[PDB]
RNA sequence: GUGCUGGCCGCUCUCGCUAGAGGGAGGUCAGAGCACAUAAUAUCAAUGGAAUAUAG
DNA sequence: CTATATTCCATTGATATTATCATCTAGAC
DNA sequence: GTCTAGATGATAATACACCGTT
């Protein structure tokens, strides 16, 4: 049920409601946000005061000292009630008895099916099997095993069941009822059952959302403390006291400062260096210990200091949740409320029995929707339709394939603009075949024979690249057990291409016009900044700045009129690329990402242009504009790219992707450029689109997947001038390939080999992905390494903490790796002509890249 | 059904003027293809701006 | 004027939790 | 019989990695 089904959802807006529906909704919301606070104040939770931004906090002890006054003699009961609702599951089905007045318990337990199959064969089942079955089940654990055996032996199954039922009844199932009598709890509809069932099931979700976050945070604030407490070194203390003195003189320490200071401390400068305080402080003999310290220890001393600094900025406890925002009310078909759905020609009717009907519109996401009632579910058939809002259109209306799903619940929610929405969570049906093949086999470096014997006899596989430019570069293939071809797949056999590497979509002609329009904005920003900082000293503009300002025609010839005209020029030149690239419905995806950065820099330009008139020494707080037009144009660009990848690999079983890394901390200098691509959400939007069609997906390591030879496994040099070319030097000959195709082919190659073959590692090799490699190729997982010859190595059973590479099948040293790149470079500036080779042509015999067998 | 777009006109805020640029709200003319898993809570990092030290 | 660095304020990228029922059972007609 | 609501349901699974070199 919830194993081989894909849960998706969508919403229909409720056009009109009749009956007591609004009273039903608002009572539920108000009772939820009241009893959530009441339950939060029972289970003593520590929390930080929102008033002072967590400067002070409420301890977990005064919460107990206050619950004692708030609750009274009922501490024992409430503790059990909270635990039962926190653990959840099946046993928490009868907790709605706290809000219901007409609740009726059952002194006899329900005769479940498992009880049935436990009853037919109790007599013919020996004593050693009367302990394992019952040690887990709590209900059955109320009777000793020997009593079970004797009862089964000398009684009739009916008279075992009739006798044994009263004891196995859970006693704490009326706990929520008895608490209501003890405290006199009054909800708003005490004589209704669906209301109570909905209310308790919604309150429990919001409390179990905070319980797991609380207990996780209070543990996460301990591992960092331990990690700092372990990494104590001399370099750590040196860096810490250096940071302390720089903070005494309000400088502070950064990684760039920690390397420039070290290097420039030894030498002497003439012009004032960007950093002077730090280098001067390094001049002192106090900080001479770290000058001879190894780099590996220095990194562990700096990272430990950064981690210790982050921990000092932690609140004692998480904030208290904000219950004010409305929840999403669920109503089902078996007990948890009730509804009937029946599709008409022009409307969809939802009938809440005593709470009135709801009339809903049709959508193009549920086109041609038909619903047939079944015993405890619905059957849906709908086709996605093209949403042509233009009355007269010039595009042919497209339809989609039939989709079948089972619907069993609906949701109602109220948006802040007072519009109710009906949500239909529907589950699609697909095989669990290839998801298991992807997750179980293609990802694990050491799959077991249990799955290996069950691998299919044929497959289709693919690969792709994701970059800011040339977004998708795919390659198709076909592997097959008992088949011969160039590609090699570990533990499975061989393979062969069916569609050679290429570029799915080249970047459009408008993608180069949008990259200079951002330089214009950045330079006009700095120009305006200098145009403001200069007036403080009453100086004069630089000639080059004025000449730059001159070209755009201004009404006057004032400099501050030139910038004011250029700001208008850029606005009028960006608004031309919105209406003109929207008219086409955002056709080319590559050029629709540069426009996003155009917008982003334009907002900062205006943000700094609205403050050009200020005076020194004051402060200018922002103003909170209300907009969501930048989070709704970015959420379309990560869906279109996901759909484009899926539609191409529609006749494939598995697709291989590299695991890109998201934006990082302040040390990295390119956080503002990987936030445009947003790789980690793009890889999440791709996965859902693939999963909707029963296709697996594997993420392989990206280390060095763009600087090898797909054929021979040798290293290559990437031209800095031209970023779409990579050069190789083999057999005293110079070869040329394409850069992105090399990435796609290497992604496929490490996909088929489970990426178990390494690219670069630094000897202490502690890793399920390299340990198996050492055994499979060299012979032992535990081996020592000693350098020899001209830069090769000889694996034996010394060097510690060194960066060893791998090219051509033999490990090398870092110096040799640099020198091969240098010789390729030295030869390429000698203008030696090279011949291009293709990865899609035939007559290639093997693919040794990232292969190690 | 949700989402994403500009031309143009008065009103009203912000700044400056040898001169105009930006924000909010409204009216009107057009354009309009292609994607859609929908929500509640909590935590971390940074981006952008402003000011302040500074040294040199 | 170009770097390093401190405080304030939205706003964004990213990842964790909570969810997307089934099967007796007693009463009316 | 056939609906139609209210009160109660064994366990119930799947990968891997950070340690220089701009």
């Amino acid at each position: 049920m919830k194993v081989h089904e894909i849960p998706r959802s969508q919403l229909l807006k409720i056009k009109q409601y009749e009956g007591s529906f609004v009273e039903w909704y608002r009572d539920l919301q108000e009772d939820r946000k009241k009893f959530a606070s009441l339950l939060f104040r029972w289970a003593a939770f520590g929390y930080a005061a929102r008033e002072d931004d967590g400067a002070t906090y409420i301890s977990p002890s005064q919460a107990l000292l206050e619950r004692r006054l708030l609750l009274g003699d009922a501490e024992d009961v409430a503790i059990k009630f909270l635990d039962v609702l926190f653990k959840g599951g099946a046993p928490s089905s009868s907790c709605y008895s706290l809000f219901y007045e007409d609740f009726a318990l059952r002194d006899k337990a329900k005769y479940s099916g498992a009880k049935r199959e436990f009853i037919e064969g109790l007599a013919t089942m020996p004593l050693d099997k009367i302990i394992e079955r019952i040690r887990q089940d709590e209900q059955l654990s109320k009777i000793p095993a020997e009593e079970w055996l004797i009862l089964g032996a000398e009684y009739s199954p009916e008279e075992i069941w009739e006798q044994v039922a009263p004891r196995i009844v859970n006693v704490d199932r009326s706990l929520g009822k008895q608490l209501r009598e003890r405290l006199g709890i009054k909800c708003r509809r005490p004589h209704d059952a669906g209301y109570c069932k909905i209310l308790m099931e919604v309150v429990a979700r919001q409390l179990r959302s905070h319980n797991e976050t609380y207990h996780e945070y209070l543990n996460q604030t301990h591992e960092m403390k331990t990690k700092v407490a372990n990494n104590l070194t001399n370099e750590f203390d040196l860096v810490c006291e250096f940071a302390e003195v720089l903070e005494e003189k309000n400088y502070g320490l950064g990684w760039y400062v920690l390397w420039q200071g070290v290097k420039q401390a030894l030498k002497e400068q003439k012009k004032p260096t960007k950093i002077q305080i730090a280098v001067d402080q390094l001049r002192q003999p106090k900080f001479a210990g770290l000058l001879t310290a190894k780099w590996r220890a220095l990194k562990g001393a700096y990272d430990t200091w950064k981690l210790k600094k982050r921990l000092e900025k932690r609140k004692a406890f998480p904030y208290m949740p904000n219950w004010d925002n409305d929840y999403q009310i669920p109503v089902g078909l078996t007990g948890l409320g009730v509804f009937t759905l029946e599709v008409k020609r022009t409307e969809v009717v939802v009938d809440l029995k005593e709470h009135g009907k709801l009339f809903c519109s049709h959508s193009h996401y549920f086109g041609d929707l038909t619903a047939e009632k079944h015993p405890s579910r619905y059957h849906l058939k709908f086709r996605h339709k093209l949403k042509l809002r233009k009355r007269d259109s010039r595009v042919e209306p497209t339809i989609g394939p039939w989709i079948e799903a089972a619907l069993r619940e609906i949701t109602i929610q109220k948006k802040p603009n007072g519009v109710f929405y009906l949500g239909l969570p529907y589950a699609l049906s697909h095989g669990i075949d290839n998801f298991q093949i992807a997750k179980r086999f293609f990802s694990a470096a050491k799959p077991d024979k249990e799955v290996i014997n069950g691998l299919p006899s044929e497959m289709v596989v693919g690969a792709a690249a994701l970059n800011l430019s040339n977004i998708v570069a795919p390659v198709k293939a076909r592997i097959g057990k008992g088949l011969e071809g160039p590609l090699h797949a570990l533990d499975y056999g061989y393979g062969e291409l069916i569609d050679g590497p290429k570029i799915l979509t080249p970047d459009g002609p408008r993608c180069g016009e949008l990259i200079s329009l951002k330089r214009d904005i950045v330079e006009i920003k700095s120009a305006i900044k200098e145009f403001k900082a200069c007036q403080r000293e009453g100086l004069t503009m630089s000639e080059e700045t004025t000449t730059w300002l001159s070209e755009v025609e201004s009404p006057s010839d004032s400099p501050r009129c030139m910038i004011q005209s250029r700001i208008a020029d850029t606005s009028r030149r960006l608004n031309s690329f919105k209406y003109q690239m929207n008219k086409e419905g955002y056709q080319d995806l590559a050029e629709a990402l540069r426009l996003l950065d155009a917008m982003d820099s334009y907002n900062s330009l205006l943000e700094s242009y609205q403050r050009m008139h200020l005076s020194p020494g004051e402060q200018s707080p922002k103003e909170a504009k209300f907009d969501t037009k930048r989070a709704s144009f970015r959420d379309l660009l990560r869906r279109r790219v996901a759909h484009t990848i899926v539609e191409y690999f529609d006749d494939c079983d598995i697709v291989f992707f590299e695991d890109l890394d998201g934006p990082s901390d302040s040390d990295s200098r390119n956080n503002a450029l990987v936030k445009l691509l947003s790789p980690r959400t793009l890889l999440l939007y791709i996965r859902q689109a693939l999963e909707k069609r029963g296709i697996g997906m594997v993420e392989v390591a990206k280390d060095g997947t763009s600087q090898n030879n797909p054929i021979s496994g040798h290293v290559g040099w990437r031209n800095k001038q031209n970023k779409s070319e990579i050069y190789f030097y083999e057999d005293k000959e110079l070869l040329v390939m394409d850069a992105d195709e090399v990435g796609a082919m290497n992604i496929l190659c490490r996909g088929l080999n489970h990426s178990v073959c390494p690219y670069s590692f630094v000897t202490k090799d502690y890793g399920k992905r390299v340990k198996r490699f050492l055994k499979d190729r060299y012979g032992s997982s535990n081996v020592r390494f000693l350098v020899a010859s001209m830069g090769f190595v000889t694996v034996t059973t010394a060097l510690v903490g060194k960066r060893l590479y791998y090219h051509g099948g033999e490990l090398v040293t870092h110096d040799l790796h640099n020198r091969m790149k240098d010789e390729i470079k030295y030869l390429v500036e000698k203008e030696v002509l090279a011949r291009r080779v293709s990865l899609s042509d035939s007559t290639i015999k093997s693919y040794k890249s990232f292969a190690h067998v």
